[PDB]
């Protein structure tokens, strides 16, 4: 495990803007995507082969506020201009959203929560893993930017009050996704220092890897056995500039769950009808690209305690197979943070609560990513998740608001109520609290009361888009690796997972190549 440290920008000596023409000319690989995946894919491949990294954003240390965990709420709270590391976007279902459009990606303006994938998602996945070569990428990610936390007084309240409520066993300090209650690693060090995929740059060779920031990535170039052979990207100026890869190097899009279907469908790659319906030539027709795109409900109360409780970050998580719950404290705030709440009709809190919160695994639920624009990839795309269309999730959502009502009933949390009396309505809450228990209250409060758990994926599966290589089918010399990748969640907090995975399929590729 990682110590408490400075966020390390070594790195940035080998960061340039897009402006610059002299990044234009031909690599062994194109990453991208500076994000989760991207960042530890492209460390990766430099240890032996010239690699490009273009990442849209901007360096984190422009926005000082993602580099703390006090600055959570900022990156939140701060209005979406084009430039900021957070990107605003409201679902078709009508529940607000963000991504990270920063050099370091979601890793930058995440809650920090550190957790390896459940040990029996390679077996379900059928993909032939090396699964030794795995763990020594989870651990070469762990030595970098993970820490155990240190004690907080409300993630131990919660932990006890999940014990209480019967989330056994008790696991303690574990980064796997186990039924049952634990402490688990978190990027966030013990003195609130922001650790993320940035800092895997500093394990790339400096002589071999170039990362442009400012690169908005338009097109991905075909030959005329189809291969991608490079990209278009923009600078901040607008100005184009072309990148190819050389000999029996890769394209690899670490894009996102949303930004890695925009640039497949503007690229040409996916459904025939649809592409061909909006004049954009199709050079592979794949009938999933952009679908199968998946967000985990996330369903919660808000209890506001008598007596001031001790903001927390999040790292102590109740498991069990059919729900992931956890709890942060919050100060209080007059500005909205962006998507904490479904909406921007949200009450404001007054003072310290306790956000205490169930994620539906999978879920079963999907839908699709579309473009808003045939050309411009600075124009979000259209994507919809179609919550709880699936009746699984549904009884999902009610077996785990019946947990948290459980949770709020130990003694663990009655030290938390405002009135000593029998039942959960002692507690004062904001919003709307838990149920007449009956399945019909249960089901009105999940469907009424949904927000993102933000761990959406999909849009480019492996088994629809990918074969087992990460490869996009039909084309030669183009992979995806990033949260478009996988339908179902790894675990309860999928960052350890996709940081593994980048530099896992970096380790592929260059022994398929050797
Ligand atoms: C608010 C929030 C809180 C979360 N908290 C947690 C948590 O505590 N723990 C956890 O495990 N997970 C958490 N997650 C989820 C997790 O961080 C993500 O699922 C994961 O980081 C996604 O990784 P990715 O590589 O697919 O995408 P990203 O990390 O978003 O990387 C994609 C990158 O591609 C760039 N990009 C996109 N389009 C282009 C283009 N055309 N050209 C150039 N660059 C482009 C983006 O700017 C970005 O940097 C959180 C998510 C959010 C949004
Ligand atoms: C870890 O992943 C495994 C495999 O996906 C899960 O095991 C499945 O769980 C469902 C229960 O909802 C069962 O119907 C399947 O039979 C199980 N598969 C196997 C191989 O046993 C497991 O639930 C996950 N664990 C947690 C804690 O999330
Ligand atoms: C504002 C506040 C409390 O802070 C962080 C946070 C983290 C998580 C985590 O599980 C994820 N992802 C859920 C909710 C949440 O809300
Ligand atoms: C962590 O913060 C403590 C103060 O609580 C300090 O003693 C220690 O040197 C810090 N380490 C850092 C900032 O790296
Ligand atoms: C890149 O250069 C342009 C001016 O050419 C400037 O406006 C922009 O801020 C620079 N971007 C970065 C990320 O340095
Ligand atoms: C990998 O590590 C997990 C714990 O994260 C462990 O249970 C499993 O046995 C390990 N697998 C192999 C192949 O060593
Ligand atoms: C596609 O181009 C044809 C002309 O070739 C035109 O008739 C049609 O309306 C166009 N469709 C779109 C959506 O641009
Ligand atoms: C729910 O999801 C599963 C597929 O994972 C499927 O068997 C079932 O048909 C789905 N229900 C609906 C309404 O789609």
């Amino acid at each position: 495990l990682a110590n408490t440290s400075a966020h390390d920008f070594s790195y940035l000596k080998f960061v340039y803007n897009a402006t610059d023409t002299s990044l234009e000319g031909s690599y062994d690989y194109i990453v991208i995507g500076g994000g989760t995946s991207g960042c530890p894919l492209a460390a990766t491949l430099s240890e032996k082969y010239k690699v490009l990294l273009l990442e849209r954003g901007t360096i984190a240390t422009e926005y000082p506020n993602t580099l703390t965990a006090d600055g959570f709420a900022y990156n939140l709270q701060q209005q979406d201009d084009g430039k900021t590391p957070v990107e605003r976007f409201v679902s078709e279902d009508g529940i607000d959203n963000v991504r990270a459009r920063i050099l370091g990606g979601t890793t930058i303006i995440n809650a920090g929560v550190y957790a390896r994938a459940n040990i029996s998602f390679y077996s379900q996945t059928g993909i032939e893993w090396d699964l030794d070569l795995v763990n020594k990428t989870y651990e070469w990610v762990e030595d970098a930017i993970v820490v155990k936390p240190n004690n907080q007084s409300w993630q131990s309240v919660i932990g006890e009050g999940f014990l209480e409520a019967g989330i056994l066993p008790d696991n303690g300090f574990s980064l796997d996704h186990e039924a049952g209650t634990r402490l688990t690693g978190s990027t966030f060090d013990n003195n609130g220092t922001r650790h993320a995929a940035d800092e895997l740059l500093n394990k790339g060779d400096p002589n071999n890897l170039l990362v442009a920031v400012q690169a908005s990535v338009e097109k991905i170039l075909f030959s005329s056995n189809l291969s991608a052979i490079g990209v278009i990207y923009t600078d901040s100026d607008g100005n184009s500039h072309q990148a190819f890869v050389r000999g029996n190097g890769e394209v690899i899009v670490s894009a996102g769950t949303i930004g890695t279907p925009q640039l497949l469908l503007l690229s040409g790659v996916g459904p025939e009808s649809y592409l061909s319906s909006l004049n954009i030539t199709v050079v592979q027709p794949n009938p999933y690209v952009g679908q199968f795109v998946y967000d985990n409900p996330r369903n919660f109360i808000n209890i506001l305690p008598p007596n001031p409780i001790e903001a927390s970050v999040v790292t102590v998580l109740g498991i069990r197979s059919d729900y992931y719950q956890v709890s942060a404290s919050v100060l209080p705030f007059s500005t909205p943070l962006f998507s904490l709440f479904p909406t921007t009709s949200y009450p404001l809190p007054n003072s310290t609560f306790a956000h205490i919160v169930s994620q539906v695994p999978g879920p079963l639920s999907h839908g699709s990513v579309t473009l808003n624009s045939s050309s411009d990839v600075r124009i979000a795309p259209n994507i919809k998740f179609n919550y709880y269309s699936n009746s699984t999730d549904l009884a999902n959502c009610v077996s785990g608001m019946k947990k948290l009502g459980d949770l709020l009933r130990t003694k663990a949390l009655e030290p938390y109520k405002a009135r000593d009396v029998l039942g959960i309505d002692g507690f004062n809450y904001l919003g709307v609290p838990l149920p007449q228990t009956d399945d019909a209250s249960f089901e009105t409060f999940c469907l009424d009361n949904v927000a993102s758990y933000w761990h959406y994926h999909g849009g480019s599966l492996v088994g629809k888009v990918l074969d087992d290589s990460f490869r996009v089918m039909g084309i030669k010399a183009l992979r995806v690796v990033d949260a478009s990748t996988f339908p179902y969640e790894p675990n309860s907090h999928p960052q350890g997972f996709y940081l593994m995975l980048g530099r896992y399929v970096g380790l592929q590729i260059l022994q398929e190549r050797s």
